[PDB]
């Protein structure tokens, strides 16, 4: 622990005591652990209070029953009721439903938390450190770092602890502190103290604090703190209220929840107001105002049936079950609405490299000039064995293996390779593989230096540890790296100002070694190397080398390629200034090409699966990458981007071609071209900003940090989980598994939400419809009352609690990945969707009503008189209008009562089986698909066989179970709602694009 950002470079070191290139000792490392703990926060264990996740009463639907129960608990309370058992029934039984969600919410949002925590730890946070034991710098875990160490940070690394700058390697250094300070911009460091110990964050410029990231730039430096005493640690739960808002369709739904309370209020209070005719009726004989508050009472237990209760938790269920689905297949959610967003997705904007490719590079081709005879020009080409970044593999010349020293023009090209390079290679002990330690470009480049020894240096005897950079030192004790100037993806190009070692025996020449793409590197070339000799850079020189440049890309392995060459004589260091990046490549001209290397890069196997179900699914895929076109149309071609002869004249455009066209032309661009190639960062922001012009839901997926403007300005950013970490800083999703293929299963699953919250909607509608309807039907023609308030809160619990819920866990429609992608601005519920909710609701309110008037008319045990209660309802006793009223007590009989609330329960888990598909019939989409459907039938089914057979239950529901053939009765009108239904989704499903 070091306090003090006051103290110089070399006060630091003294602290630790520790050696600037060298770094602590294993024996350091190992007190250093004891004295200042692992570098880890311990993340806290409570990540939620299990109270604090049931909670689930916030929204407007809950709180509306909660009332509901409340005034059913005070009206049981004082008088407004005899028998208070009964209305004590009431408020539990509201109470019990929502118990029942809340439940299943709580438990779906613990699963997914313990997921998510669960997903997030399987990749240890790596570090690059020098360490004792090692001469080159080496990878460890994070929380193995240490204060004192010497830690490497280069572009798009996130920071794995407080560092004190040592040096700057690159000419500057841009940090993005946002996560910290909340600066929107990238600040500049530097290495001089900031004498003020007081000072704030803000102006520790020669800081580097833990969980920030490098935007620019490469540094050394020292660990001052670590673990709790990071500046980042300190703040991680110090302020509150930091959290996510509601995701864009929860927020539709939220208005959904609304606009229901304001009709089914209306609804309530048009109750109420055409049943204050029985106001004055012999059931609470002759009351003025004890009238009301019983169909009050009915008026809100219609409330609380007619609400959709189960929407909050549902949606908050189908979301967290999505999450633990993307968690199993190793996708981490950032943010919540990005399930849900994906699914809607119509362009997936894709990286090339690192993202679309497997970014294992290894060079596998390269040339050298041979002969230039005039018009004539032959080049030295080689081949390069080994596919890993292993330093194991063999130079071949016309399938030979040479010995790359014997070739002048390849001693140079080793020593660029091994210069300009701000990577290098180490070996990971555990299961023994070697690693890049930095960009895979670069690494690339180290492993062929290993490979090549063009020194013939004696690396026999050397560990696997040891002959990871051992052709790599070599070269660098020959030349010293004066200065680095950096890759910049303006000049697409990279040189070191280097000067001889010895710098006593030889100042002969400075010299600037530089890599980049071909194409720039080689037009800034006046002259071309042959072994050690220096010829002018001609025509036919040019066109030979950019023509096997050419060949290398478009062929068969496609080879990622780059230039390497070098200024012979460089300006003199007073000439240049290092402050504006703008004037480097103005440094890097005039320069002798020396020759061309060529990178295997292979695809990702699932790649070329997943396009093909992103066509099928109507989703575009295009890929954008600052590689070169012949390559990137080429890997187009083998990921299935484009067809093997497509011929695409006008779907594939440079970062040039694409500036050259107008506004008008390059948004138009957007929509034919499936490929963008030698772009830089801002052209990545752009084209997904021109495919949101069309009011489309554009997705970026990307890994570098040149995708990390893309990435921020898409509707869904998706990073890998090998790439930088500025990049998963500006993403909703990362995919630690590195696997494509679960983009496409996270679109799949988000529309299976969608649907699951339309079943769910469609379900509660048509059902509690028919539920109003049938209340409605009986009020109206002059019939006797279908159901009582308690009554009314039973056919609640049972058809709108977990038969409801249990439609969040429908399947995936059938053809859900073969219809076109959602647009983001439709309908909630579209407009011919409305006439299912009321041919439905229709039926099931004609059903319940039916019931209870064939007991009064057709049923043996009951009257069996006919039509319409000898044409009225005024009959009560003897001596009333002698119509043959042979009947004495045929009104307020409770068995009709029953046989609505035994029908209503049956019709709506008839109904319920409808809601497994849009429009799917129970023939391709059989009830068996969601077990847990039928389970919620069956449990609401045998709750409601209870309630009718324990004795003391039929007084308080009023049910004598006439039980066998009026339960046939009861089966039998409920059955047709199935069957509607099935030709009511067969007629959509022909209807609309049959
Ligand atoms: N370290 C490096 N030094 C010099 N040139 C480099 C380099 N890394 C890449 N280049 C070259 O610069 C070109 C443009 O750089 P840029 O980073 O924008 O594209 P890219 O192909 O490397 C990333 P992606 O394909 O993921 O978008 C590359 O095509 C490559 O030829
Ligand atoms: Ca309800
Ligand atoms: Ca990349
Ligand atoms: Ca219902
Ligand atoms: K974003």
């Amino acid at each position: 622990m070091e306090a003090a950002h006051s103290k110089s470079t070399e006060e630091c070191l003294a602290y630790f005591g520790v050696s600037e290139t060298t770094g602590l000792t294993p024996d350091q490392v190992k007190r250093h652990l004891e004295k200042y703990g692992h570098n880890e926060l311990p993340a806290e264990e409570g990540k939620s209070l299990w109270e604090l996740v049931i909670e689930q009463f916030e929204d407007l639907l809950v709180r509306i029953l909660l009332l509901a129960a409340c005034i059913s608990f005070v009206l049981a309370w004082f008088e407004e009721g005899e028998e208070t058992i009964t209305a004590f029934v009431e408020p539990f039984v509201i109470l019990l439903i929502l118990i029942a969600n809340a439940i299943v919410g709580v438990w779906q949002e613990r699963n997914a938390e313990n997921a998510i925590e669960a997903l997030k730890e399987y990749e240890p946070e790596m570090g690059k450190v020098y360490r004792a034991d090692r001469k080159s710098v080496q990878r460890i875990k994070a929380r193995d770092i240490v204060p004192g160490d010497i830690v490497e940070v280069a572009v798009g690394d996130k920071v794995p602890a407080d560092i004190r700058i040592l040096s700057i390697k690159s000419t500057t250094l841009r940090v993005d502190q946002s996560i910290l300070t909340g600066e929107s911009v990238s600040v500049i460091k530097h290495t001089e103290p900031v004498p003020d110990p007081r000072a704030v964050n803000q102006d520790k410029k020669n800081m580097l604090f833990s969980g920030t990231n490098i935007a620019a730039g490469k540094a050394l430096g020292i660990v001052a703190t670590t673990g709790v005493s990071t500046e980042i640690g300190k703040i991680r739960d110090q302020m509150a209220a930091t959290e996510q808002d509601k995701t864009p369709l929860q927020q539709k739904l939220d208005e959904f929840g609304e606009q229901l309370s304001k009709v089914i209020s209306l609804i309530c209070v048009a109750v109420w107001l055409i049943n204050i005719g029985h106001f004055n009726d012999p059931v609470h004989g002759g009351s003025w105002i004890r009238g009301a508050i019983y169909y009050f009472k009915i008026a809100v237990a219609l409330a609380v049936a007619a609400i959709p209760e189960g929407l909050p938790a549902v949606i908050t269920t189908c979301l967290a079950l999505g999450t633990r689905r993307m968690a199993k297949k190793n996708a981490i959610v950032r943010s919540l609405p990005s399930v849900e967003t994906l699914g809607c997705t119509s362009v997936i904007c894709s990286d090339k490299t690192g993202t679309l490719t497997t970014n294992q590079m290894s060079v596998c081709k390269m040339f050298i000039i041979d002969k230039v005879d005039g018009d004539f020009c032959s080049l030295n080409e080689f081949s390069i064995t080994g596919s890993t970044y292993a330093p194991e593999g063999e130079v071949l010349k016309n399938d030979k293996p040479i010995r790359s020293g014997q070739f002048d023009g390849l001693v140079e090209l080793a020593t660029i390779c091994a210069l300009c390079n701000d990577s290098s290679l180490d070996f990971n002990e555990t299961k023994g593989v070697y690693e890049k330690v930095g960009e895979a470009t670069e690494t690339a480049l180290t492993t062929l230096v290993e490979k090549m020894n063009v020194f013939n240096t004696e690396v026999r005897n050397l560990s696997k540890v040891e002959r990871a950079n051992a052709c790599n030192s070599v070269i660098r004790q020959l030349m010293k790296k004066e200065f680095t100037l950096e890759f910049s993806r303006d000049r697409k190009s990279m040189s070191v100002y280097c000067s001889p070692a010895k710098s006593s025996r030889a100042a002969v020449g400075n010299k600037m070694f530089v890599k980049g793409a071909p194409e720039g590197v080689i037009d800034r070339c006046n002259y071309v190397r042959v072994g050690t000799t220096r010829v002018p850079m001609t025509g036919p020189v040019k066109e030979k080398i950019l023509s096997v440049i050419k060949e290398w890309g478009t062929g068969r392995d496609t080879l990622r390629c780059l230039a390497l060459a070098t200024r012979d004589t460089p300006p003199k260091r007073e000439e240049m200034v290092l402050d504006d990046s703008s004037r480097f490549m103005e440094y890097e001209t005039d320069l002798t090409f020396v020759g061309v290397v060529g990178m295997l890069d292979p695809p990702r196997k699932e790649v070329m699966g997943s396009i093909q179900l992103c066509r099928d699914a109507g989703i575009r895929v295009i890929m954008i990458t600052g590689d070169n076109k012949g390559t990137a149309i080429a890997i187009c071609r083998r990921i299935g981007i484009f067809g093997e002869n497509e011929e695409v004249a006008d779907r594939a455009y440079t970062g040039r071609e694409f500036d050259d066209l107008p506004l008008a032309e390059q948004r138009e661009a957007c929509r034919r071209a499936c490929c963008f190639a030698r772009v830089e960062p801002s052209h990545k922001s752009k084209i997904v900003e021109y495919l949101q012009s069309y009011d489309e839901i554009t997705a970026m997926t990307g890994d570098g940090v040149n995708d990390a403007p893309a990435l921020k300005k898409a509707e869904i950013g998706i990073a890998m989980g090998s790439g930088t970490a500025v990049a998963k800083t500006a993403s909703e999703m990362v995919l630690a598994d590195d696997n494509f293929s679960t983009i496409v299963a996270a679109v799949e699953e988000g529309r299976a939400i969608y649907n699951n919250m339309k079943q769910f909607i469609r379900y509660l509608i048509s059902s509690n419809v028919g539920e109003v309807v049938c209340i409605f039907l009986t009020a109206a023609l002059g019939l006797p009352e279908a159901l009582i308030p308690v009554q009314l809160l039973w056919v609640n619990l049972v058809t709108d609690g977990l038969p409801a819920t249990a439609l969040g866990f429908n399947p995936p429609d059938l053809d859900i990945m073969d219809r076109p992608p959602r647009s983001p601005k439709e309908p909630l519920i579209s407009g011919w969707l409305f006439f299912r909710y009321m041919a439905i609701g229709g039926y099931v309110g004609a059903a319940t009503v039916g019931a209870a008037a064939w007991w009064f008319m057709y049923a043996e045990d009951g009257p069996g008189v006919t039509y319409h209660q000898l044409t009225h309802f005024m009959q009560c006793t003897e001596d009333h209008p002698h119509f043959e009223g042979l009947d004495c007590e045929i009104f307020e009989a409770p068995e009709p009562m029953t046989m609505a609330l035994s029908v209503l329960v049956t019709i709506e888990m008839c109904n319920a089986l409808n809601s497994l598909s849009e429009n799917q019939s129970l023939m391709r989409m059989p009830p068996w698909v969601n077990i847990w459907l039928l389970g919620s039938i069956c449990l609401s089914m045998s709750l409601h066989f209870l309630i009718l057979y324990v004795d003391p239950l039929p007084m308080i529901f009023k049910l004598k179970a006439l039980d066998l053939t009026q339960w046939l009765m009861v089966l039998k009108i409920s059955l047709p709602v199935i069957g509607l239904d099935e030709i009511l989704k067969f007629i959509a499903r022909n209807y609309l694009e049959g």
